[PDB]
C-alpha cells in the first residue's frame, strides 16, 4: 500500500509553485459555466456588456450566451489536486467540484475542507488501509500526510491528549455514503495505535474484541435495502475510553432507531436483517433439524424469498459471525439462544388464523406453528393460544376479557415478532457493552464515534424514515451551529472586532416543525398527543397535521395527489413524502400483556432474560405517563446524545455518495453538487478561510512555541499574554495573520501549521545535537576499551611470557618440584577452602535474611489488604440485610395501599348504586 | 482473592437489592397516587350528591 | 509561600458573561511552581472544574 500511495494518497503539491500553470490560464481566460448534460462545463470568455457574457466551450468549441452571475473562476492548473480546498485562491462551487471530481477519478477519496474532511465513496477495495498505520499515519500531524481517515483519527487522538478535552468523530451523508466503513476504519486505527504503544501489553484482547463488535452488530441489524447492500437499520454511537497515558481502558456502544419492522416486511427487491439469511444458508443440517429451519419460501416474513447480495457467501459469513461472537466471548448457550430466538421469530411468521365462517372471532387451523414456537421459545401452545386469542386484563375493581379478530391476532403476532427481535438486539448490545466495558471506572478521556442511519429517500417512506431524517436534520444543524454560530460567538466572546457573517443555513424551522412540544405542536409531538383517543385514526392524524402544521413554510401539500393519507416535508438534503399507514400502532407499539408475561415466564432462561423488565408493558390494545411512546423515547435518547456531542470537540467527516448506481468511478456531478450545497461544505470552507480557525491559550502557546524564540522572554515569571505578545513580535508574524483575544491567540489558516513545522525543525536540530553527543560519548567508551585492552597487555603479556620461558628453563624449575613437597602451601590451601565454604554459607545467610525480611513485609501487607477487603465485605452484607428489611416493610405497606385502593373503588361503586 | 470475589458477589447482590427496592418504591408511589386520586374523586362525588 | 501566592490570584468578572476570567496568571504560575503543579491544569480546574 505504501508503494501504491502515489496513485491513491500522495500529490505533487510543488506544482502550486509552477509559474506557467498560472501564465497559461492567465492567457486562456478559462471559466466555469453551468449545464444540463449531467456534466458541468469549462469555457473561455470572449464578450461582455451590462450583465451579459458569451463564452466558448473548451470541449465543444461551441459558443453560448451566459450570465455574469453564472461565471465562476477556474483556479489556475497550479492548484489542481490541492489537498485542502481552504488553500484555494478562487473558492467557488465549480472549483470545489472540480478538485473533488478529479481527485476521485484519480483514486484519491479523502480531501480536507478546513476544520473538517470530505470523503467520496470509491465502491472498490482500494489499497488504502492496511500498511498505512504502521509508519505512515502513526503520529504524523495533519500537514505531514495526505488526507485520510487515519489522519482524522490521529488528529482527534492528539487533540484529546494535548487539549484534555473529549472528542467526537461524526460521519454524515445519505445512504451508501461511507459512514459505516469509515467508522470501522476509525475503530481499527484507534485499536491499532493504542495497542501499539503498550510496549508490554500490545495486541491485547480488548483491541481484539473491538474489531469483532462491529461485525456482530452488522450481522444482526444491517440489511440489503434498495440503496445499500449493507444498510445500517440502526444508529450507533461508540465511545472509546482512554487513560491518562492514552491507552484504551474500555468501550461502550449505544444504539438508536432499530427498525423492528425490517423483520416483518420488505420491499420488492430487499432483504431482512442479515442474520436470518446467514442462519438459513447452509449453517448445518443438524442445526437445521434442531432449530426447525425450513426453506425461505415457507415464511410470511421473508418477502420475495431467497434474495442475495454480490461478492459474499452467506454460508461463510455465518461462520465468521460465530467466530466474532466467540472472540467476544459469548458462550455457546447464548449464541444458540440467539439462533433459537431468530428461528422462533421466523416461526411466528408461519402462524395463520382460519377466517372463521360463523363470526369474526377466529382460531388457528393448525397448532404445528405454535408447537414449533413453543419448542424454540419455551412457551406452551395452550397458554400461547389462550393469551393471544383470548387475553384477560385486570382493571381496578374488575377483570375484563375480549375476543380477538384475525387482524387483531395477526397484529399481536407481528408485535411479538418485532418486539422479540428488538429485545434480542438490545440484549446483544448489552452483552457487547458488558464485554467491552471491562473497567468498573471510566477513563480519563474518551473519543466518541457517531454513525447514524443515513438520510432516507424511498417511494415508500414511513415513520421510520421520518425519525431517521429528523436525526440527520438535527446532526446537520449541529454542524451548522458549530461551524458558523459557535465559531463567530467565540470571536465576539474573545473580543476580536469580527463582523458577523450570515451564511444562511439555519435548520431550526424544520426541526421545530417535527420536534417542538409547545407553541405550534410539531408533527412527532402532535401524534404523541393523539394516539390516545378512541376516535383516533391515521387519516385524522393527517387532517390534524394539516390544520396545525400545514401552514409551516417547510410543510408541503403532497407532491403527487393531496387526497391520500400523506405528509410531505422539506429537509436539507431532500423534499420527502411519508404515508400514515398504521402510524397509530407504530408510535404507540402496544403489546398483549398476557402473552408478554408468558414470554417473561417462559421455561427458557434466554427468552425470559430478553423479556425481563416486562412490568412496564402497555395495558391496552389500540385504545399515559407510565407508558412512553416511541416518539418520546427517540426524542429523549436523541436529546441525551446531542447533549453528549455538544460537550465534545466534533471532528466531522462529510461522506458523499458519488452516484446512485453503486458504480465505481462514475460521478453524477449534479448529485455531488447537491450534496455539497445541502451539507454546507463551501460555507464551512469560507468560514475557515475568512475567520481565525486555530486558537491557542496564551500559556499553552508559550509552553509550546518558546523553543522558536528562546531569547525573547526574560527568565522570570511573566503574564502569559505578555509573553505571547513578545513571542509574536519576535516571530515577526504579519499583523493580519493573528489576533490576540482575552485568553487565546487566534491564527488564520496555515499559520499555526507553519509554526508547527518550524517547531519540528528546531526539535530535529536539538535531537541531532543530542545524538551527536551520544555517539561521541559512545566513541569515548570505545576508545577507553581500546586503551585498556592494548596498553595493559602490551606490558603484562610480555612479562608473563618472558617468565614462562625463563622459569621452566632455569633452576626455578627446582622450586616447582619442591612446592609439591612444601606443607605450608597445603595449610594455605586448607585455610582458603575453609574461607571459601564459610563465604558460601555466609552469602546464603545474608541472602536468606534479606529474603525473609522482604517476604515478611509482603505477607504483612497482604494481611492488611485481607482485613480491608473483609471489612468492606461486612459493610456490603449488612447493607444487604438493611435493604431486605426495607423490602419487607415496603411490600407490606404496598399490600395495605392496594387493599385500601380497592376499598375506595368499592365505595365509589356503592355510592353510585345508592344514588 | 477469596475476599475480593466475595466482595464482588455481595456488591452485586446489594446492587440488585437496591434496584429491586427502586422498582418497589416506584410501583408503591404509582399505586398511592392512584389511591389518592380515587380518594379525592370519591370525596368530590360525596360533596356532589 | 504557596499559600501566600494563592489569593494574589485575581479573577475578573467577564465583560459580557457571568464567568470568571484570570487576566494575569503570574501569581498562578508562582503558585504552580511552589505547589508542584502545571499552570494550565490548575487554571482550567479553577476557572471551569
Ligand atoms: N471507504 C470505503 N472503502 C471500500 N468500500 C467502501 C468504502 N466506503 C463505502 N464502500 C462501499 O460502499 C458501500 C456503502 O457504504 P456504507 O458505509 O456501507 O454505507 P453507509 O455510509 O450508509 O453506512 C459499502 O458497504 C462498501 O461496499
Ligand atoms: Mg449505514
Amino acid at each position: 500500500a505504501q508503494q501504491a500511495a502515489d496513485k491513491y494518497l500522495y500529490v505533487d503539491k510543488n506544482f502550486i509553485n509552477n509559474p506557467l500553470a498560472q501564465a497559461d490560464w492567465a492567457a486562456k481566460k478559462l471559466v466555469w459555466v453551468p449545464s444540463d448534460k449531467s456534466g458541468f462545463e469549462p469555457a473561455s470568455l470572449k464578450e461582455e456588456v451590462g450583465e451579459e457574457a458569451i463564452v466558448e466551450l473548451v470541449e465543444n468549441g461551441k459558443k453560448v450566451k451566459v450570465n455574469k452571475d453564472d461565471i465562476q473562476k477556474m483556479n489556475p492548473p497550479k492548484f489542481s489536486k490541492v489537498e485542502d480546498m481552504a488553500e484555494l485562491t478562487c473558492l467557488n462551487e465549480a472549483s470545489v467540484l472540480h478538485n473533488l471530481k478529479e481527485r476521485y477519478y484519480s483514486g484519491l477519496i479523502y480531501t480536507y475542507s478546513g476544520l473538517f474532511c470530505v470523503v467520496i465513496n470509491p465502491y472498490k477495495n482500494l489499497p488504502i488501509y492496511s500498511e498505512e498505520i504502521v509508519e505512515m499515519y502513526k503520529g504524523k500531524k495533519r500537514h505531514e500526510m495526505p488526507p485520510h481517515i487515519y489522519a482524522i483519527t490521529d488528529t482527534a487522538y492528539r487533540s484529546m491528549m494535548q487539549d484534555r478535552e473529549d472528542q467526537s468523530i461524526l460521519c454524515t451523508g445519505e445512504s451508501g455514503a461511507g459512514k459505516t466503513e469509515n467508522t470501522k476504519k476509525v475503530i481499527q486505527y484507534l485499536a491499532y495505535v493504542a495497542s501499539s504503544h503498550k510496549s508490554k501489553k500490545d495486541q491485547g484482547e480488548l483491541e481484539r474484541q473491538l474489531l469483532q463488535a462491529n461485525p456482530i452488530l452488522e450481522a444482526f441489524g444491517n440489511a440489503k435495502t434498495v440503496k445499500n447492500d449493507n444498510s445500517s437499520r440502526f444508529g450507533k454511537f461508540i465511545r472509546i475510553n482512554f487513560d491518562v497515558n492514552g491507552y484504551i481502558v474500555g468501550a461502550n456502544i449505544e444504539t438508536y432507531l432499530l427498525e423492528k419492522s425490517r423483520a416483518i416486511r420488505q420491499a420488492k427487491e430487499e432483504r431482512t436483517f442479515h442474520i436470518f439469511y446467514y442462519l438459513l444458508s447452509g449453517a448445518g443440517e443438524h442445526l437445521k433439524t434442531d432449530l426447525l429451519l425450513e426453506p425461505y419460501n415457507k415464511y410470511r416474513f421473508l418477502s420475495n424469498g431467497h434474495v442475495t447480495i454480490p461478492g459474499q457467501q452467506d454460508k461463510d459469513m455465518f461462520q465468521e459471525t460465530m467466530e466474532a461472537m466467540r472472540i467476544m466471548g459469548i458462550p455457546e448457550e447464548e449464541q444458540m439462544g440467539l439462533l433459537r430466538v431468530i428461528s422462533g421469530v421466523l416461526q411466528l411468521g408461519n402462524i395463520v388464523f382460519k377466517k372463521e365462517r360463523n363470526t369474526d372471532q377466529a382460531s388457528m387451523p393448525d397448532n404445528t406453528a405454535a408447537q414449533k414456537v413453543s419448542h424454540l421459545l419455551g412457551i406452551n401452545v395452550t397458554d400461547f393460544t389462550r393469551g393471544i386469542l383470548t387475553p384477560r386484563i385486570k382493571v381496578g375493581r374488575d377483570y375484563v376479557q375480549k375476543a380477538q379478530t384475525k387482524e387483531q391476532a395477526d397484529f399481536a403476532i407481528e408485535a411479538l415478532a418485532k418486539a422479540t427481535y428488538e429485545r434480542m438486539f438490545r440484549w446483544l448490545v448489552l452483552r457487547i457493552n458488558k464485554a467491552l466495558d471491562k473497567t468498573k471506572r471510566q477513563g480519563a478521556s474518551f473519543i466518541g464515534i457517531l454513525d447514524i442511519a443515513g438520510f432516507e429517500i424511498f417511494d415508500l417512506n414511513s415513520f421510520e424514515q421520518l425519525c431517521i431524517n429528523y436525526t440527520n436534520e438535527k446532526l446537520q444543524q449541529l454542524f451548522n451551529h458549530t461551524m458558523f454560530i459557535l465559531e463567530q460567538e467565540e470571536y465576539q466572546r474573545e473580543g476580536i472586532e469580527w463582523n458577523f457573517i450570515d451564511f444562511g443555513l439555519d435548520l431550526q424551522p424544520c426541526i421545530d416543525l417535527i420536534e417542538k412540544p409547545a407553541g405550534p405542536p410539531g408533527i412527532l409531538a402532535l401524534l404523541d398527543e393523539e394516539c390516545w383517543f378512541p376516535k383516533a385514526t391515521d387519516k385524522s392524524f393527517v387532517e390534524k397535521v394539516m390544520q396545525e402544521q400545514g401552514t409551516h413554510p417547510k410543510f408541503q401539500k403532497p407532491k403527487q395527489l393531496k387526497d391520500k393519507a400523506d405528509f410531505c416535508i422539506i429537509h436539507y438534503a431532500g423534499k420527502v413524502d411519508y404515508k400514515a399507514d398504521e402510524w397509530l400502532m407504530k408510535n404507540m407499539d402496544p403489546l398483549n400483556d398476557n402473552i408478554a408475561t408468558l414470554l417473561h415466564q417462559s421455561s427458557d432462561k434466554f427468552v425470559s432474560e430478553l423479556w425481563k423488565d416486562v412490568d412496564r408493558i402497555i395495558g391496552l390494545d389500540q385504545v399515559k405517563g407510565m407508558f412512553r411512546t416511541v416518539g418520546q423515547l427517540y426524542k429523549e435518547q436523541l436529546a441525551k446524545l446531542m447533549a453528549t456531542l455538544r460537550n465534545t470537540n466534533p471532528n466531522f467527516v462529510r461522506c458523499i455518495i458519488p452516484n446512485h448506481e453503486k458504480k465505481a468511478g462514475k460521478l453524477d456531478p449534479h448529485l455531488v453538487l447537491d450534496q455539497l450545497r445541502c451539507n454546507g461544505v463551501l460555507e464551512g470552507i469560507r468560514i475557515c478561510r475568512q475567520g481565525f480557525p486555530n486558537r491557542v491559550v496564551f500559556q499553552e502557546f508559550r509552553q509550546r512555541y518558546e523553543i522558536l524564540t528562546p531569547n525573547s522572554i526574560p527568565k522570570g515569571f511573566m503574564d502569559g499574554k505578555q509573553a505571547c505578545v513578545l513571542m509574536i513580535k519576535a516571530l515577526e508574524l504579519d499583523s493580519n495573520l493573528y489576533r490576540i483575544g482575552q485568553s487565546k491567540v487566534f491564527f488564520r489558516a496555515g499559520v499555526l501549521a507553519h509554526l508547527e513545522e518550524e517547531r519540528d525543525l528546531k526539535i530535529t536540530d536539538v535531537i541531532i545535537g543530542f545524538q551527536a553527543c551520544c555517539r561521541g560519548y559512545l566513541a569515548r567508551k570505545a576508545f577507553a576499551k581500546r586503551q585498556q585492552q592494548l596498553t595493559a597487555m602490551k606490558v603484562l603479556q610480555r612479562n608473563c611470557a618472558a617468565y614462562l620461558k625463563l622459569r621452566n628453563w632455569q633452576w626455578w624449575r627446582l622450586f616447582t618440584k619442591v612446592k609439591p613437597l612444601l606443607q605450608v602451601s597445603r595449610q594455605e590451601e586448607e585455610m582458603m577452602a575453609k574461607e571459601e565454604e564459610l563465604v558460601k554459607v555466609r552469602e546464603k545467610q545474608l541472602a536468606a535474611e534479606n529474603r525473609l525480611t522482604e517476604m515478611e513485609t509482603l505477607q504483612s501487607q497482604l494481611m492488611a489488604e485481607k482485613l480491608q477487603l473483609q471489612e468492606q465485605l461486612q459493610a456490603e452484607t449488612e447493607l444487604c440485610a438493611e435493604a431486605e428489611e426495607l423490602r419487607a416493610r415496603l411490600t407490606a405497606k404496598k399490600q395495605e395501599l392496594e387493599e385500601i385502593c380497592h376499598d375506595l373503588e368499592a365505595r365509589v361503586e356503592e355510592e353510585e348504586e345508592r344514588c
